[PDB]
């Protein structure tokens, strides 16, 4: 898929795996009718998922979790701010740190998320879904 416009679903391969220090960005647009959104930081052979980032629209929520297995693990709720409403432009920043993953939308710190996938290496795959328009993805 291509950096500038790419279509959704988006499916983007993180070569040589996650690795540490490693910053996606993902600029784009929630539309005025936009139900929910999921961003996956996946393990392509296995289905997991280290990190899922669902913003849904009908109750303001931004709803992080891990599939580790086909289970969902407990939900990550918490922020001091939504910038995902209908009809808004987002810049998101995701740093892969050592213990954690860092969030950051238009500069301002959204949440962090411990890792559950310790071996985070193992992600290789990108996967942005659902409603969202996307200007810019950069891995
Ligand atoms: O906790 C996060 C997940 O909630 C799922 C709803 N759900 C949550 C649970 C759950 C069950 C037990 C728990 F301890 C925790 C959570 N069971 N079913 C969504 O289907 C699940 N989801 C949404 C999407 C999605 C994909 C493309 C576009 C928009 C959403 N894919 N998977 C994800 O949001």
């Amino acid at each position: 898929p291509p950096t500038f416009n790419p279509p959704v679903p988006y499916f983007g391969r993180l070569q040589g795996g996650l690795t540490a220090r490693r910053t996606i960005i993902i600029k784009g647009y929630v539309p005025p009718t936009g139900k929910s959104f999921a961003i996956n930081f996946k393990v392509g052979s296995s289905g997991d998922i280290a990190l899922h980032i669902n913003p849904r629209m009908g109750n303001g929520t931004v709803v992080r979790n891990s599939l580790l297995n086909g289970s969902w693990g407990s939900e990550e709720k918490k922020i001091t701010h939504n910038p995902f409403g209908p009809g808004q432009f987002f810049d998101l920043s995701i740093r892969c740190g050592l213990d954690r993953f860092k969030v950051y939308a238009n500069g301002q710190h959204l949440f962090d998320f411990a890792h559950r996938l310790s071996a985070f290496q193992r992600v290789d795959t990108l996967e942005i879904q659902g409603d969202v328009t996307l200007s810019y993805v950069q891995i």
